[PDB]
Parts: C-alpha cells; structure tokens; sequence
C-alpha cells in the first residue's frame, strides 16, 4: 500500500493516470459545469483462481458523495470486462461525473466471494493537484484557436498566436477569405467582376471587419473532444445590418439631391463608398446564435478549421443579422 498502487491479497491495483476530460457529445449525466474524470488503472491478480475485472467494480466519491460512472463517445476506450488468472495484468480508463478541483476517492472491489472490506483497496485523488488541473486548461485549446480564425479572418485584428496555435498561416488563409468574400458579394449584388480588385471592394472588407471587430461578439467554447477533433459551440451576437438597405438608400438619394445628372454607375459607385462608413455606424443585434463548428487537432497540438466545411460558413454568416 502507497499513494498510486494499493495491494489486498487477491488483486493489485495501480492508477497509471488521472485527468478531466470533456463528456461525450452524447453523455446526459453531466452539467455543463462538470467534467469527467479519466482515472486509467492497472489490476493485476495477485491471487491464484482466475478473477473476472470490470468498470462496475470501480466506484467514485467526491468528498462524501457517490459520482456517476459515465462513458467515453468511443466505449471501446473504457476499461473492458475481462477475466484474468493467476500474475495476469488487464489496464483500462475508467470515467467518473465530478465537479473540478475537488477531493476524490476511487474504490476498487473484486469480483470475488467473500466479505468486501478485506479484499477492496481506496485511493485519494487531489482534484486541486496542479498536474491534474494543467489537464482541464487544455480542453479550451480548440476554442481558442477557434477564436484566433474569427480574430484574424472576421475581425481583421492582430494575433502573433495564430501561427503558433492553429498551424496555418494567416497571410494565405486571409487572403483567400477576403478575395472568397469580395467575389460572393459582387455575384450577390449582381455587380461586373470587374469590381472585384478595386478599392471600392477592399475599403468593404476592411470596413465590414472593423465593424464586426467592435460592435459583434464571439463566444466560443469547446463542448466536446473526441480524438483528434473537437466540437467548438460559437456564439456569436451579430451586427444588426437590418438598417444597411435603408441608411446607402438615404445617402445614395442624398446624392441624387446634390448631383441631379448622376448615373447609374456615378450612384452604384457612391453606394459602394457610404456602404463600409454605414457599416461602421451599425450595432450588435438584441438576438444571438449559437454555431457548432468541427475543429481538427494535428501531431503538434494545433486546431484547424476547414475554410470549405459548411459549418465554417454558417459561423461566417452568425456575425451579420438582416
């Protein structure tokens, strides 16, 4: 008996790991204020008679208090139900429901005939320990890559994170969003692709980023992991562009009330020089929306979002409300 490794005279157990965990995407016995605890042990059989091991056999308490067991999204990376004979050795993830930082106690009783206390083993768990906790703060990692696309793509801010926490690099991925952006806004206003490398339609884009920097908001939290991908829950409160028709059509009229003469192109041309200092004036929506977005993890622990996927699209369109 010690710390990690406890010992009765049928069975040996040593806690290999502890670490929180999101639950699954799937799992209904948690909060959105609780973790799962992955406790990975250790059972060999120090007795002689085979000895049938199980999840079941493992209980949790925080403080005074029985926790759930719960299950991971993938079963098959929980601990299996198994028999091992005399020296053999099964190892496996157990999961527990609990509320961060606490103190735990992880019981372990064999399947085996006979009184319980004599052949059971206790460990105390330091929820509060600085290792176990180092695990929790990287389970946000997704969502604040998440954040650094939205920063340097919508918002058109700075973030010498970027490189260093997604793997991409921003020049490219910005580059091709804002001629993406400038090409999709030209075909949707029914304008000539002329427009599409002037200054007319960066002033836009330049213009509809800095509006979006200041007056819209982005929450984004990491509600699952499962592997190498993550699911990022976005939500975002949005400029209220339901003004924008009315506030280029005034200042459009305004301009026909200078210059009578005007043409079409004189008009189309002014209307795309008010639109970003239009934009600029406008303020959040009163409404939010809330976006899942897949995030990708690679060797080097950077999160990605997929330019092409829908969803990222979806979280492109949550940040302006008609």
């Amino acid at each position: 008996e010690s710390e990690t490794e406890k010992s009765s005279d049928i069975a040996q157990v040593k806690i290999k790991d502890v670490s929180y965990t999101l639950p699954s995407k799937y799992d209904k016995s948690t909060s959105d204020d609780q973790l799962v605890l992955k406790v990975n042990v250790a059972v060999k059989n120090t007795g002689k008679d085979p000895l049938n091991v199980d999840s079941m056999d493992f209980t949790l308490y925080q403080g005074d208090t029985k926790m759930s067991d719960t299950d991971p999204e993938d079963y098959s990376e929980k601990l299996q139900g198994s028999t091992i004979n005399a020296d053999k050795s099964v190892e496996g993830n157990l999961f527990f429901v609990v509320d961060k930082g606490k103190q735990y106690e992880l019981n372990y009783t064999p399947e085996s005939y006979g009184d319980k206390k004599p052949k059971s083993v206790t460990f105390k768990i330091d929820g509060k320990d600085k290792k176990i906790l180092a695990t929790a703060d990287k389970l946000q990692d997704s969502a604040k890559a998440l954040s650094a696309y939205v920063d340097v793509l919508l918002f058109g801010k700075d973030n010498a994170d970027f490189e260093k926490i997604t793997g991409a690099n921003k020049n490219e991925i910005v580059n091709d969003f804002n001629e993406s952006a400038k090409d999709g806004y030209l075909s949707a206003s029914g304008l000539s692709s002329t427009y599409a490398d002037s200054k007319a339609l960066d002033n836009i884009v330049n213009g509809i980023k800095e509006g979006l920097s200041k007056n819209s908001s982005i929450q984004a939290k990491t509600t699952s992991i499962s592997k190498d991908e993550a699911i990022v829950e976005a939500t975002v409160k949005p400029v209220d562009a339901s003004s924008l028709s009315d506030r280029i059509e005034d200042k459009v009229k305004d301009y026909y009330s200078k210059n009578s003469s005007a043409s079409y192109e004189e008009a189309v041309k002014y209307a795309l020089q008010v639109y970003p200092e239009e934009f600029k004036k406008l303020g959040p929506a009163s409404s939010e929306k809330t976006v899942e977005v897949k995030m990708k993890k690679n060797d080097i622990d950077q999160w990605q979002l997929d330019m092409d996927d829908y969803r990222a699209a979806e979280l492109v369109e949550a940040f302006i409300k008609e």
